[PDB]
């Protein structure tokens, strides 16, 4: 029993966290093969980050310039490159500590575990999501750039996520590992708004699936509702469409704890319409989102890494 | 900025999850140098879980009788013997991923990051606090029994918690390293309950100054409180007393924020009568206490 925010074990990641410098400059490195992989803004001063040449830069910076140190190794760069905001640095050493991994673009509800480093050392790991405005609420102190975001699937971990920057709301903006930017967002010093956000529907509904498996039934009714009803009603309250391949990937929540997924809607739609009236759900008083359908059995099934 | 329940980078632990097996239980094991903890409960059959005689029940076993597997490896089992609650198996190799470790007994309102293991083998990594009625609550399936509870130091890593047991309420119970139960429980299948919890106040304060490092001051009021008084409404909301020694605790976080602990004190107590009134602090509708303030200074600054 229990319910908890749980992150994939970050081990396979840690041996990967190296730290890189760029004259004053001081952020975190993923170290995969013979190549360091890090924002591309490590190479900008304050001045060149109000309006970067990120081509113009990084032609005149020399290998040398890049100080690469996996622990209290220098590691020596001998190639650099650019893929869209990533930095590619290669490196004389291959890592030998690199599981087997994929680089993979999430889409906005799906989670993530992040590795937060400071200086190529890892210092806590946390789970989130890629919000539907394709910010995460995050939680990184300035140092943290280069920290990334995983999955493990068997014994591959699936890199989803580079941190490049904190908007003004105190939320994070970042790219895939091929450097592409996850949002309207740019590497530059200027002025960005994260846009309204919403409430990812289909991980609220594996939630209340994860509350009835632990025993928390008080929110379920006798009723069902449309699919089209639900999201007329869901639209109201900032809460994204739910799609017929969300109810497809609910069904075996739904099977397992007897609820259809429409049945769960019509919850939702009541605990949305009336509250929770002083209750709490896993000992929320909110609706969670930051559970996705393969979080829920993964959790209550014990899969392992 | 930003604030989020954090767990410690797992690598270390995970290098030391082995499985052990004993007839037909198997759970989890600590691998540090030569030797493999785990619950000494691994030796019960079906008869031994109300009233088991573990000296008696380990008397009768035998090295071979205990299958230690790291990985896809098979340890050799050399020697046995049980330290409170914990079963010490000596094994022929030396975990050549021993963290620079430590054992730690820790108290009440202390939190520390889960390696939720099946199998031997790293599932999930969760933070936790240690409740005031000695139990944590955990996200545990049957076979996480062994799984390891811990906080990390630079490079070291202190171990806390080893997983014994889940009550009738779904929380969990176990104990330090060195076997010794964290509360009134013992390993046997005997009527047990968990205590009444409470609200770990020193916690809840330490949250609300993070929440004030990030930008939300809704919550503040121009009151202060006594120490007396505020104790006297808190335990009215099953808050735990709130001591000097938490006071004092509070101090760098009071400097920073210049907001005085018994400042903050009368904040939560107008909190505990109002409720949130559609609010909510750091994305939380409810108030967070699995926050220490040690957590919250490492993380803001
Ligand atoms: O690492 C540097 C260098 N640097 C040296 C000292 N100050 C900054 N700059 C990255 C930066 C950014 O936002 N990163 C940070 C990441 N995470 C959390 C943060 C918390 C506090 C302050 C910065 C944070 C700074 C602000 O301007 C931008 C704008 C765009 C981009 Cl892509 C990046 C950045
Ligand atoms: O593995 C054995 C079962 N066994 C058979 C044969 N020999 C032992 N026992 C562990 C047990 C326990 O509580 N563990 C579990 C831990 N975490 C989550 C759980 C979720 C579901 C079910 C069990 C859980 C079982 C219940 O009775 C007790 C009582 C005391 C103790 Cl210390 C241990 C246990």
């Amino acid at each position: 029993s229990g319910f908890r925010k749980m992150a994939f074990p970050s081990g396979k990641v840690e041996g990967c966290m190296v730290q890189v410098t760029c004259g004053t400059t001081t952020l975190n490195g993923l170290w995969l093969d013979d190549v360091v992989y890090c924002p591309r803004h490590v190479i900008c001063t304050s001045e060149d980050m109000l309006n970067p040449n990120y081509e113009d830069l990084l032609i005149r910076k020399s290998n040398h310039n890049f100080l690469v140190q996996a622990g209290n190794v220098q590691l020596r760069v001998i190639g650099h490159s650019m893929q869209n905001c990533v930095l590619k640095l290669k490196v004389d050493t291959a890592n030998p500590k690199t599981p087997k991994y994929k680089f993979v673009r999430i889409q906005p509800g799906q989670t993530f575990s992040v590795l937060a480093c400071y200086n190529g050392s890892p210092s806590g790991v946390y789970q989130c999501a890629m919000r539907p405005n394709f910010t995460i609420k995050g939680s990184f102190l300035n140092g943290s750039c280069g920290s990334v975001g995983f999955n493990i699937d068997y014994d591959c971990v699936s890199f989803c996520y580079m941190h490049h920057m904190e908007l003004p709301t105190g939320v994070h903006a970042g790219t895939d590992l091929e450097g592409n930017f996850y949002g309207p967002f740019v590497d530059r010093q200027t002025a960005q708004a994260a846009g309204t956000d919403t409430t990812i529907t289909v991980n609220v509904l594996a939630w209340l699936y994860a509350a009835v498996i632990n025993g928390d039934r008080w929110f379920l009714n006798r009723f069902t509702t449309t699919l089209n009803d639900f999201n007329l009603v869901a639209m109201k309250y900032n809460y994204e469409p739910l799609t017929q391949d969300h109810v497809d990937i609910l069904g075996p929540l739904s099977a397992q704890t007897g609820i259809a997924v429409l049945d769960m809607c019509a919850s939702l739609k009541e605990l949305l319409q009336n509250g929770m009236n002083g209750r709490t759900i896993l000992g929320s008083a909110l609706l969670e989102d930051e559970f996705t359908p393969f979080d829920v059995v993964r959790q209550c099934s014990g899969v392992t890494f």
